[PDB]
């Protein structure tokens, strides 16, 4: 049916300037260096990611969560310790950010798994840097709505993929949220027509960025729920690059990373457990997915740095869209 919020066009003048990056460049390339570091489950560097995380936005004034605890892994007990980020915490609706920031236990050697997910991990610091004045006023409106940003822990298998063995943070984050009941009254400016029993129900839409930093990543609508969002990212593509504001190979070329079309296509990962709860689920994840996935070569010198800037363009462009900043 119809999306619940309606989607207001960005203005011409919001678009450039949410499309012009500087000292921006070094800003983001600043921050990723936090993550381009093995973050295995279990380990110290982990620990100081999480922690690096969490600091990043306690400096911004988010109200900053863990949710930690142990889980049963084919490797034994281990510590996991979701991260979430809310600008508002009394907003009854969150537009919800996420992406995992672990990484893979690789059995042939030192995997930084730079774009699986430490691109993705800073983007979302990077947004809510970038944006804080905005989204700082956007927080006193009193409208219902803020920006959330998750950092899914366990996300990787510790061995062969299966249904125990991954997701561990976004299983148990979910399940909590569907048990932790509240309702419209609790909650400041729901929208009319809205059915909250519990957290779950106030994650708007989950956007999931996954596997992002390689050179002309293609990503299509794998939900038909959510198909009003994703047209707003092909729209924005599309005014960025009639405004010249992509970085390409050569004049007069333009990118298409969102294609005007769905895949049948069924990818897990850390939207799973919200969808089988119902949260709409835009999954900002390329097919096929990068060469080095999974290798020893997903590292920051095989990142594509273009490509990069043209997506933190499209995501600035669409958070200020979306909470019309
Ligand atoms: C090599 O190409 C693929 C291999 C496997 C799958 N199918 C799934 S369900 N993979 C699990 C994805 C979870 N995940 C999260 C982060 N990194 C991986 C699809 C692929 O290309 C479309």
């Amino acid at each position: 049916l119809k999306w619940p919020r309606d989607l207001r066009p960005l203005a011409h003048h919001d678009l450039l300037y949410m499309g012009q990056i500087s000292e921006d460049r070094g800003d983001f390339n600043a921050t990723l260096r936090n993550f381009l570091v093995p973050r295995v489950v279990g380990s110290q560097k982990h620990r100081e990611v999480r922690e690096f995380i969490v600091r990043s936005l306690k400096d911004l004034d988010w109200d900053v969560e863990e949710d930690c605890f142990d889980g049963q892994t084919p490797h034994g007990i281990k510590p996991f310790c979701n991260v979430i980020a809310t600008l508002n915490p009394s907003a009854c609706h969150r537009l919800v950010l996420a992406c995992h920031y672990d990484s893979l236990l690789h059995k042939e050697g030192t995997f930084i798994g730079a774009t699986d997910s430490a691109v993705p991990c800073a983007q979302l610091l990077y947004l809510a840097r970038s944006l804080n004045g905005k989204l700082q006023n956007q927080k006193t409106r009193g409208d219902g709505l803020t920006l959330q940003l998750v950092f899914f822990d366990g996300e990787e298998a510790f061995e062969r993929w299966s249904s125990h063995d991954s997701l561990y943070g976004s299983r148990h984050l979910a399940q909590k949220w569907h048990e932790d009941r509240t309702s419209a009254e609790r909650l400041e400016s729901c929208l009319e027509r809205s059915e909250i029993a519990n957290q779950i129900d106030r994650m708007e839409v989950m956007v999931l960025l996954d596997l992002l930093g390689a050179e002309n990543p293609r990503f299509y609508s794998y939900f038909g729920e959510t198909q009003p969002v994703y047209r707003r990212l092909v729209n924005i593509e599309s005014r960025l690059n009639d405004a010249g504001l992509m970085e390409l190979p050569r004049r007069r070329r333009r990118t298409n990373y969102f294609s005007n079309s769905s895949t049948v296509g069924f990818i897990e990962d850390d939207h799973i457990p919200f969808l089988k709860r119902s949260v709409p689920i835009v999954h900002i994840i390329p097919s096929p997915f990068p060469d080095v996935w999974h290798t020893l070569d997903d590292n920051e010198q095989n990142l594509h740095h273009p490509t990069i800037s043209n997506l933190n363009k499209i995501f600035k462009a669409f958070v200020s869209e979306y909470l019309q900043l």
